[PDB]
DNA sequence: TAGGATTGCGCAATAT
DNA sequence: AATATTGCGCAATCCT
């Protein structure tokens, strides 16, 4: 019987934890999101530091030369 | 009018279109998490060379130093 | 004006 | 008893 209080009290609960679960899938997925760009970013400063040192070391080793 | 067959066909099609476009979004998500953990070990990777090339720069330069 | 894609929400069965 | 999760569906809105 949706029309005894019971009922009501009991969608108005439901209705709110289904948005909060919902809510809290749709964070878990944008942070996943977030950490790809951020990890990519990241990879993409430390190739360029890879690259960076290569050079530091190429340059002393020629002094040998 | 909910009771038009024009009606029911047009929410026929919609349900068709929803659980086309969830499955999707599941699965960029599923494709996602993957990425993470394929970009994740290439910045193990990384940074363990970054440490290698450091280390190697350090120890060259300090043998220029003590000349 | 038509029609699929996207998304948030409600309901209720089901799970914890 | 109560919250959390989710499949199905309605509908508003976005996008072609």
């Amino acid at each position: 019987d949706k029309h005894s209080d019971e009922y009501k009290i009991r969608r108005e609960r439901n209705n709110i934890a289904a948005r909060k679960s919902r809510d809290k899938a749709k964070m878990r997925n944008l942070e996943t999101q977030h950490k790809v760009l951020e990890l990519t970013a990241e990879n993409e400063r430390l190739q360029k530091k890879v690259e960076q040192l290569s050079r530091e070391l190429s340059t002393l080793r020629n002094l040998f030369k």
